[PDB]
């Protein structure tokens, strides 16, 4: 089966593209069917979509693709099918109708600041789910258990991070934290309600280089990479031990020590273990498991 000759692109939406093309020489093959394909600047190739009807038959030169996303350029190709051969030069370049931005950013978390500081950080969304010109976040936050929301207009499509200054607020206050989308054509939805505390982020990466090595038969050693702990900002670590599943024992270190040695275990007996930091706001992620037999 041959090359469709011409793509032509009739109809545009937020989500769908309608398109016709004149038929591809079947090679003394009754063609069974077309598959429609598109490619975007963010795609990795081209790819088939999703189209109305489902099946194109062999006989229909025409079809609409569907489920694109608003306000994305995309360029469209057909590819014939009989008992599959090459695909047709693309179409124009066209760009869906601008849409409200329906996708919220991920990772809504707090990070360190001034003593007085509430900083609030995401992780920004990329043009392709903008859905139109003008897209900005709004930062929505209140103290925990409080019923107005405080707001600011993030006017930068790439923006990561908003801080508040508020000296009435105490370091570590807990704030109920949402953030927002938005463009020109209007109102998106709110990210989840995170909780993060004023001042101070938790713990940002793991404990790091992480051995484990046994001592006598009732002890065993864990020992990590130390980390540099900041004035007036205390740190410590908890290590997690067991024999059976994680979820059954912790111990606690002295402050910012970077190992600890854990006595009152069986002899003869494999354990593992996970390291994670902890200071004022909380728990950091956890280590790499690692192991060691008294």
């Amino acid at each position: 089966p041959g090359p469709p000759g011409i793509v032509i692109v009739e109809e545009i939406t937020e989500s769908t593209a309608t398109l016709s093309w004149s038929p591809a020489a079947d090679n003394h093959s009754p063609i069974s069917s077309y598959n429609l394909q598109a490619r975007s600047p963010f795609s990795l190739g081209w790819q088939t979509v999703k189209t109305v009807p489902e099946i194109i038959t062999g006989d229909m030169e025409s079809a609409m693709a569907v489920d694109l996303n608003p306000w994305v350029e995309y360029e469209f190709r057909v590819v014939a099918t009989n008992p599959t051969g090459d695909p047709s030069t693309p179409s124009r370049m066209i760009r869906t109708n601008e849409a409200v931005p329906k996708t919220a950013p991920t990772n809504v978390s707090g990070r360190s600041g001034r003593r007085h500081e509430l900083v609030i950080a995401w992780e920004p969304v990329s043009e392709e789910f903008q859905n139109g010109e003008g897209f900005g976040y709004i930062v929505a936050f209140r103290p925990n258990g409080t019923r107005g929301w405080k707001e600011k207009m993030v006017t930068s499509s790439e923006a990561s991070k908003f801080i508040y200054r508020d000296e009435s607020v105490p370091p570590l206050t807990p704030f109920e934290v949402k953030v927002g989308v938005y463009n020109n054509k209007g109102d998106g939805p709110f990210s989840q309600i995170v909780v993060i505390c004023s001042a101070e982020g938790e713990p940002s990466a793991a404990p790091t280089d992480v051995k484990a090595t046994s001592v006598s038969v009732s002890e065993i050693l864990v020992a990590w990479k130390h980390i540099k702990e900041s004035l007036g900002r205390p740190q410590g670590f908890e290590v997690g031990y067991w024999k059976e599943q994680e979820d059954t024992e912790t111990v606690k270190t002295r402050g910012n020590e970077s190992f600890v040695i854990l006595t009152g275990l069986e002899g003869n007996t494999l354990y593992h273990f996970t390291v994670r930091a902890y200071n004022g706001a909380g728990y950091g992620p956890p280590s790499s498991e690692v192991s060691a037999t008294t």
